[PDB]
């Protein structure tokens, strides 16, 4: 060790992150009347219904 | 390790974002009288009925 032969000086470092997300959502606070479409078998109502307004301009 | 020959630096990133949004709202708070237009086979009464006002200028 008389020189610096084994002096010695290191660093290292290894820094990793990672991330993610996501979301979805809605909402509908309507009210609407529909009409029976056809009668099922086991006695369930298929119903469609439909609305139009025309506040204005559109 | 006598050079730099195993000295090593690096960096990296990787950043995304996205977003979305939607709204539809209506209202209509008014009282219209309106006249039957026909009669249907389960009872149900077809109801057609117009108002025009004039207040001055349209
Ligand atoms: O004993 C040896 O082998 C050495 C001692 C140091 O001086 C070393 O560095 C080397 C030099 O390179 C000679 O020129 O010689
Ligand atoms: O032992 C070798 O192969 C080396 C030692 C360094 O000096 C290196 O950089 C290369 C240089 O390019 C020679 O000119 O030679």
């Amino acid at each position: 060790f008389g020189n610096s032969r084994a002096d010695m000086e290191a660093s290292g470092g290894n820094s990793f992150n990672g991330k993610g997300g996501a979301n979805a959502s809605n909402t509908f606070s309507g009210t609407l009347t529909v009409t029976v479409d056809q009668v099922l078998a086991n006695g369930n109502l298929h119903v469609v219904g439909e609305k139009q307004i025309a506040i204005n301009q559109g």
